[PDB]
């Protein structure tokens, strides 16, 4: 049963090399985001909760350097929060067989109330986490028709279809995009 400290310990007992300032918060504001989700008897990982955290840390990480040690701090993060980062970074993997898929065949397999794995885990209950808002994302990415034009209308059609809280899903999304706009024009 850990607690903050001691998670933020682990990780910088595992990587005792320089992190610059440009993006050591970003990284200890996800060791703390996780760790509270984590130890929230009601969280339950899965690969869409996977493919949020490899989202939003390659996002942040962008430019990185050096950056071979991009890999090393995902290790280091991964073992703090007591996962295993081969199994995360499968687990992301495991979405790119969508990709180029349409939306109506996504809400068919969806629908049919046996979607394959891991479309899946979009069913699946469990304490939400702005992370699981931006692994939707990344899926909805990889569709075809740029189906996040229009985020919201895409995100009302997903609402009847699944028991992720599509409202909580959209705020967490519009913050998620306006903070990246801004970082990325400073
Ligand atoms: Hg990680």
């Amino acid at each position: 049963p850990r607690t903050v400290s001691d998670t933020k310990r682990a990780f910088y007992a595992a990587h005792t090399r320089p992190i610059h300032s440009i993006y050591r918060r970003f990284i200890e504001e996800l060791l703390v985001e996780i760790h509270l989700l984590r130890v929230n008897v009601d969280f339950r990982y899965s690969p869409l909760f996977a493919l949020g955290v490899v989202t939003a840390f390659d996002q942040f990480m962008e430019g990185y350097q050096p950056e071979g040690d991009r890999d090393r701090i995902f290790h280091a993060l991964c073992v703090a929060e007591e996962m295993n980062p081969q199994q995360l970074k499968e687990d992301a993997a495991s979405w790119q067989q969508y990709q180029g898929r349409p939306l109506s065949q996504i809400l068919d397999e969806l629908n049919s109330g046996q979607p394959s794995a891991p479309l899946n885990s979009l069913n699946h209950t469990g304490k939400y986490s702005r992370l699981h808002a931006v692994g939707l994302y990344a899926f909805l990415q990889e569709l075809a028709g740029e189906v996040t034009i229009h985020l919201n209308e895409t995100l009302d059609q997903l609402a009847p279809v699944i028991p992720l809280p599509i409202e909580k899903v959209k705020r967490d999304l519009e913050l998620y995009r306006s903070n990246l706009d801004k970082i990325n024009q400073a």
